[PDB]
């Protein structure tokens, strides 16, 4: 993703801080 976060697949979503789990 765009986003400064992790970037996740581009299919499937992106999200932000996840239990310390990355895409």
């Amino acid at each position: 993703c765009p986003d400064p976060v992790y970037t996740c697949r581009p299919g499937q979503t992106c999200a932000r801080g996840l239990h310390g789990y990355g895409c």
